[PDB]
C-alpha cells in the first residue's frame, strides 16, 4: 500500500446557481516525504484538459504528504452526467492511479416541499421549531436555506439526505426561532435548490395562521409586478406594457 | 497492513436490560501469509477475557477479515467506561490499539414532538407523519413507531445532528396512505434514551374533530338515529336498515 488517490463532487449548491464555480477535488494520501512528487492528468469523458490548479501539500499527522489538484466543471457538463477521471503518478507507485467521479445515475425525481408549524406542546418554550420535509428527490445532491422577509435566517441545521423505501431521498431541515417572531405572525420561507425543479429552484412559505403567508406573497408579488410595469414606462412599449398590466391585474 | 476498527454497541441493546450490548472489534486486510491474530481487551485499563471470536472469512482480495465480539454490562457502557482494543499480528511492526466509550458530557432528556402532514401533502396519496425528538445528548438514542400496538414499518429516520446549543437532534418519517390518516388512527412515535425515566417515552399523534366539527357529527347522529329508529319501528328492507345502521356507527366512532 503506498499513495492512495479519492475523487470528490462539487458542492450541490455550486452546481445549480449559474453564479457560482462547481470544482471536483483529486486528494492523493500517504504521499511518502522520500518521493513526494506527484502528476495529475484530467480527462472529461476520456478526453485530457489542462484547466486543473494545483493546492500546495500538506503535512499528515502520520509523516507523509497529502496532495489536493482542483478542477472547474461547466455546469451543464457536470448535470449532463460527464465522467471526470483523475490519474495520479508518483515515483512510489508500480503504476499511475486512475479514479473515475460522475453525477448519480438513474432517473432525477422532483423534490416535494412541505413545511410544519411548530407542535403545540413546544409552544411554552421560549424557542421553537419551524420544519420543512423535502422528499421523493434524486439524486441526493440538494440545497435547502431559511429566509424570513427576503432575509437569510441563519439559526437553523439540515439533516443529510436519507435513502428512503421508494429509492429516493427526504430530509428535513428545523429552523429555530424566538416564540415572539412566531406569534407577530411572520413570515419564515424554506429555499429548495435541486436538478429536477423548474429554474432549479422552489420555496414554501409558513405562518402563524393560514392564508396570511399565501396573502403575504401575493402581495410582494403586486409589488415587483407593479415596479416592473414603473420599470417598462421609465424605459420608453405600449403592447408590452399593456401586457405588464394584464400580469399586475391576474 | 491490515487495519482495526471499533464499533460501539447498538442504542436499544445499551437501554433494554432483555438486551446483549456488544462491542466489535474488526480487523480487515490480514495477509493468508501471516493469518493469526491476538486480540487483548481492556476496560479502564484493567484486561478482560470474555470477548467471542468469529471465525475468520477469507475476503475477496485474498486477505483475512477477523471480528472479535466483547459483550459489555449495560450500566458499564453508560457510565462511560473506556473500552481497549489491542490487536497483535506478525505482520505488524507494533501492536495496534484502538479505544471508544460512550461521549463525555451532561446527558439531556429528549424532548419529542409529533408533527402532522402539511396541508399540501393531503392532496397525494400517501401522506408524512413527523417526529421531532431534540435537544438530546449524548447522540445514542432509538426511535420506532407504532399504530395498535405493532410496528409501522413504512418508516425511516434521519441520524442524529448537532445542533447549535451542543445537544442533538433528529427527525423520523412514517409514510401511510392517507385514508388511514383521514379516518383517525392513532399513531404513536416511541424514543428510547439513556435520559428518559424507563430509558423510553412515547407521543401519540391522530386527526379528530374540532369544537365546531364535533358539534355537526353530533347533530348527524341525532337525526340518523331517528332516520335509523323509524325504518326499525317502519318495516323497510332490511338491506335499507343495513346501509342505514351502518352510517350511523360510522358516525359515533368519528367522535
Amino acid at each position: 500500500g503506498g499513495p492512495s488517490v479519492f475523487l470528490f463532487p462539487p458542492k450541490p449548491k455550486d452546481t445549480l446557481m449559474i453564479s457560482r464555480t462547481p470544482e471536483v477535488t483529486c486528494v492523493v494520501v500517504d504521499v511518502s516525504h522520500e518521493d513526494p512528487e506527484v502528476k495529475f492528468n484530467w480527462y472529461v469523458d476520456g478526453v485530457e484538459v489542462h484547466n486543473a490548479k494545483t493546492k500546495p501539500r500538506e503535512e499528515q499527522y502520520n509523516s507523509t504528504y497529502r496532495v489536493v489538484s482542483v478542477l472547474t466543471v461547466l455546469h451543464q457538463d457536470w448535470l449532463n452526467g460527464k465522467e471526470y477521471k483523475c490519474k495520479v503518478s508518483n515515483k512510489a507507485l508500480p503504476a499511475p492511479i486512475e479514479k473515475t467521479i460522475s453525477k448519480a445515475k438513474g432517473q432525477p425525481r422532483e423534490p416535494q416541499v412541505y413545511t410544519l408549524p411548530p407542535s403545540r406542546d413546544e409552544l411554552t418554550k421560549n424557542q421553537v421549531s419551524l420544519t420543512c420535509l423535502v422528499k421523493g428527490f434524486y439524486p441526493s445532491d440538494i440545497a435547502v436555506e431559511w429566509e424570513s422577509n427576503g432575509q437569510p435566517e441563519n439559526n437553523y441545521k439540515t439533516t443529510p439526505p436519507v435513502l428512503d423505501s421508494d429509492g429516493s431521498f427526504f430530509l428535513y431541515s428545523k429552523l429555530t426561532v424566538d416564540k415572539s417572531r412566531w406569534q407577530q405572525g411572520n413570515v419564515f420561507s424554506c429555499s429548495v435548490m435541486h436538478e429536477a425543479l423548474h429554474n432549479h429552484y422552489t420555496q414554501k412559505s409558513l405562518s402563524l395562521s393560514p392564508g396570511k403567508a399565501e396573502r403575504a406573497a401575493l402581495e410582494e408579488l403586486v409589488k415587483l409586478q407593479g415596479e416592473r410595469v414603473r420599470g417598462l414606462k421609465q424605459q420608453k412599449i405600449e403592447e408590452e406594457v399593456a401586457k405588464l398590466l394584464k400580469l399586475k391585474a391576474q
